[PDB]
């Protein structure tokens, strides 16, 4: 009885994290993103040998799909995910990557992945080995890591990022998605070590080490390109993302990209850019109470303007318009911008006006909290069209050409 080895997978939410994922729904999600790309059409003169660091979920997964199925690229992915086993579904990023390999093979595209700590030297060396063996060199490096912690590869110190303002304490409105209440909480300012720790985790050092180690090993093509993804947002979240501990990390990136750009533009006119993207629902969104509230408001306002979109729409445009096309959105620091429709003055004015009217009683009249909840479950493979959630599945979905570090 393989009924012993298969199970019916449902969402289990503990705190504000979904601790299960559905493999069939994750596959359908990857397919939906692939189908969006192929419907929009090919992207000309894109890279053909692409390394994506953080390739299993969210924006990194969208970049891998865009590169592969939009630009026709062979892709090498790096991520840190949990395989499935009997009675214990793996992470959504694992099932997403299983689906990616499946569809890439169907279309005759190279797909290899490395599972391990991208902050470590050992994973960087395994990645170099794969490029040498399979691709020779890569002509694009996407940096799309998001982690709350980083083990420094030389010293072994474990750094933890902090989500805090700098200077004064601040009162931040948020939405508790477990109790479904509007709630304010006071965040204390970050200590200097909380700033230093957040810069170490979320700044540009590891990104630079990736370029540094790859160069020393000679696996970056001429005219090579690299970009790191980030969020800047506007006033509502600025206490954190502009002036806060995370802001300090983003000030690291605007400097590191200049050094990286200098190294590549001497290498046959390569280029490097910080790419700024719009706010989306991500796995960790519900645990930062301000984001569910902001997203629920932003979604409703942008839907009323016809401009709501998620990861694959964002990154397809970034590739088509900025990384590979001739209508880039450069800003004054030299950042590629894909977030301009979120930062529409009228959108922001409307969100900021609704921000100060939303209460426990009008949440569903003033916001798209419904949409937030649906898109959050979607991340883990739940609520997808055409999926029979009553059918048993084997949680141990395997991945060919998966290098375990
Ligand atoms: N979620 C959002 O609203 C926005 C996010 N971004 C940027 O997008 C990038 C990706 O983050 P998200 O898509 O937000 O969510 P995400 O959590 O979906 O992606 C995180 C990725 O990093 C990988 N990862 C984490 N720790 C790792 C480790 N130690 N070793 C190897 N891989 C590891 C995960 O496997 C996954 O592939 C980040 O650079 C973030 O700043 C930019 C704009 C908005």
């Amino acid at each position: 009885g393989s009924h012993m080895l298969e199970m019916i997978i449902k969402p289990r939410v503990r705190g504000f994290i979904c601790v299960t994922a559905h493999p069939t729904g994750c596959e359908a999600n990857v397919k939906k993103q692939i189908d969006y790309v192929t419907t929009e059409g090919p992207i000309a003169n894109g890279p053909k040998r692409v390394l994506v660091i953080g390739a299993s979920t969210g924006y990194g997964l969208a970049a891998r799909i865009t590169a592969a199925f939009g630009c026709g690229a062979d892709t090498l992915g790096v991520f840190f995910e949990r395989p499935g086993e009997e009675g214990k579904p793996g992470t959504s990023g694992w099932y997403n990557s299983a689906a990616f390999h499946k569809f890439a093979a169907q279309k005759g595209l190279y797909a290899k992945s490395i599972n391990g700590d991208a902050f470590s030297d050992e994973i960087k060396q395994l990645t170099i080995d794969a490029i040498k063996q399979d691709l020779g060199q890569v002509d694009q490096v996407i940096y799309s890591l998001a982690s709350p912690r980083r083990t420094h590869p030389k010293t072994g110190e474990v750094f933890n990022s902090a989500l805090k303002p700098i200077g004064n304490a601040v009162n931040l409105r948020g939405l508790d998605t477990d109790k479904e209440v509007i709630k304010e909480s006071v965040l204390q300012p970050a200590t200097q070590s909380e700033i230093d720790s957040t810069v170490a985790v979320m700044g540009g050092e590891d990104w630079q080490m990736w370029i540094d180690a790859l160069l020393d090993a000679g696996v970056l093509a001429e005219g090579a390109q690299t970009t790191a993804f980030t969020y800047l947002g506007e006033k509502i979240t600025h206490d954190i993302y502009w002036n806060g501990s995370i802001g300090a990390a983003k000030k690291d990136l605007d400097q590191k990209v200049l050094a990286i750009r200098e190294s590549l533009a001497a290498h046959g006119g390569g280029d490097a850019r910080v790419s700024v993207l719009k706010a989306v629902v991500a796995q960790a969104s519900s645990a930062i109470p301000m984001m569910p509230l902001y997203l629920s408001l932003l979604f409703k306002v942008m839907k009323e303007k016809g401009t709501h979109e998620g990861c694959i729409e964002q990154v397809y445009s970034l590739y088509k318009d900025s990384l590979c096309g001739d209508s880039p959105h450069m800003d004054q620091e030299g950042r590629l911008r894909a977030d301009y429709k979120e930062l529409d003055p009228e959108v922001q004015n409307q969100v900021q006006q609704l921000w100060d009217q939303v209460t426990n009683d009008n949440i569903y009249q003033l916001t798209d909290f419904v949409g937030y909840k649906s898109e959050f479950l979607n991340l883990f493979g739940f609520g997808i069209d055409g999926v029979d959630y009553d059918a048993d599945v084997n949680p141990d979905v395997k991945i060919p050409n998966l290098i375990q570090g």
